[PDB]
Parts: structure tokens; sequence; C-alpha cells
């Protein structure tokens, strides 16, 4: 559960990793959970191949406003330590898809991402997400990475960093629960949208899922734990799956 008191991966993951995964859990904790069944309940799962094994914990739940939370947590040996989250909204409140990826190794961080990514035809998120975000100024980073062609689904505010030190780390962290604040909020004042528009953002969803696919970063993590069929199973049906 959320508590993370009972992960094993926790106690050994990148410090930066261990606070946004308790900020994560902290900001779900308290919200109208039910437990989300990934396919073939997939909570724990352990592969090795010719190399290192990759570890990986999952826990998922769902929320009237939320169709599937995500909040993963990956190692590969002792070096490779990853948090994937995303939060799948359900289409008929309209709200965006917040997501992030940490990759961290002994040399540190090497990768944070985060988004607040549109599901609107427009590709713009709604208006109180515009206007919340702007109030939070333009963050400081000083080794941004540029997304890769898929990433164009993620919004004009995604951060992708390489983190400096532990200033900046933190700086990280908190425009994430900055990110989760606001999108908790517009979570109670959204309401039931039309069935052309619940249409349009399912459609959004659909194509952000389909796009992360593309991420051969992730797959061959996966491939060289557990090989293709496995890899492809997993990023199309547990981690990106199509509504
Ligand atoms: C098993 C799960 C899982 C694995 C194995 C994983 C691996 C992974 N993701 C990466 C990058 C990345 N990860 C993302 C983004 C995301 N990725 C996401 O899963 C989500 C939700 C976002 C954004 C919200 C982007 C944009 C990169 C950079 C890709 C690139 O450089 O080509 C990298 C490269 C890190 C670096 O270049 O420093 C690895 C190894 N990420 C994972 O989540
Ligand atoms: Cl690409
Ligand atoms: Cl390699």
């Amino acid at each position: 559960d959320l508590s993370l008191t009972n992960s094993s991966l926790m106690p050994t993951l990148n410090p930066m990793i261990q606070q946004l995964a308790l900020a994560i859990a902290a900001s779900w904790q308290s919200l109208p959970l039910k437990p989300y069944q990934l396919p073939e309940d997939l909570g724990y799962v352990e592969g090795r191949l010719e190399g290192e094994k990759l570890v990986i914990e999952n826990r998922c739940y769902q929320t009237p406003q939320f169709r599937k939370m995500e909040l993963e947590l990956a190692k590969v040996g002792k070096g490779l330590d990853i948090l994937h989250c995303v939060m799948f909204p359900e289409p008929l409140y309209g709200l965006p898809l917040f997501g992030c990826d940490i990759v961290a190794g002994p040399g540190g961080v090497s990768a944070a991402i985060a988004d607040l990514s549109p599901t609107q035809s427009d590709r713009q998120l709604p208006a109180a997400y515009q206007k919340s975000l702007a109030e939070l100024g333009q963050p400081e980073f000083e080794q941004q990475r540029e997304l890769p062609p898929w990433g164009e689904i993620f919004s004009e505010y995604c951060l992708f960093i390489r983190p400096s030190n532990v200033t900046e780390e933190e700086r990280f962290v908190q425009r994430v629960v900055d990110f989760l604040q606001i999108h908790c909020h517009q979570s109670i004042v959204a309401e039931p949208l039309s069935e052309a528009q619940t249409l349009e953002h399912r459609q959004g969803q659909i194509h952000y899922c389909q796009q992360q696919q593309k991420n051969d970063k992730t797959r061959r993590v996966l491939e060289k734990a557990f090989g293709e069929a496995w890899a492809e199973r997993y990023m199309s049906q547990v981690l990106f799956d199509v509504i």
C-alpha cells in the first residue's frame, strides 16, 4: 500500500526518488482510493536474462476522477533506480495527465521528467491549469534536456532535466508537489463533460499512451531483463494501456 513502509526497494533507492515516492503517496493517501488490478495482478516482479536483474514494485489505484494511478519503483542490479508515475484521468472529467519519470545511477539522478500533459485536441491544458501553472513562475535549472520527438505529447510546462545538485533536486520535487496540488484541486472542481468532449479527452489519452510506447529507453531496460515479448506486453498492457 501507499505507506511504502513495506517496500523492499525503497530503502535502497536514490534519495530524490525516495522523496518523490513519499510525496506522491502522501498526495494520494486520503483520496477516495480503490485498488486497481493490473494484468495478472502484478504488484512485484523480478527478471534476469544474460545481465543484471530488474526488480519492479507496482502500487496502482483508482478514484472517480482518475481511472488508473500508478506509482512504480524499479531497480536494475545495484546501479540503476527508476520511479515511474502516471495518473490516467477519467475522460469524463477532462483532466490532464500527470506523469513523472526519474532515473538515477551511482553518479546521481540522470533524468528527472514531470508534466501535466494535455488531452484536449488543441493540445492546450485547461484554462485553470494554465493560470495556476503560470503563477508558479519559470523554474531555473542548469542542465535542461530536450525531449525526444515522441515527447511532443508533453505540455509547455514539462520539466526534463539532469539535476545539478541537491538544491535542484529539492526544487524539482517541490515543483512536482506544486503540480500535484493544482491537479488535486482541479479534480474537485471538474464536472462531467459532454459526450463529444469526453470522446475528445479519451482520444488525447490514447495518443499519449501510443506515443509513450515509442520510448526505447524504457523498452531496452525491460528487454534486457525479460526479452522482447515480455517488454511489449508490459509497455502496452501494464504501463500505457490504450483505452
Ligand atoms: C519500467 C519503467 C521504466 C523504465 C525501465 C524507464 C527507463 C528510462 N527512462 C528514461 C528516459 C526518459 N523517460 C521519459 C519520460 C517518461 N517515462 C515514463 O515512463 C513517464 C510516465 C514519462 C514522462 C511523464 C523521457 C522523456 C525520457 C528521456 C528519453 C530519451 O532521452 O530518449 C531512461 C534514460 C535516462 C537518461 O537518459 O538519463 C531510462 C533508462 N523509465 C520507466 O518509467
Ligand atoms: Cl521519437
Ligand atoms: Cl548496456
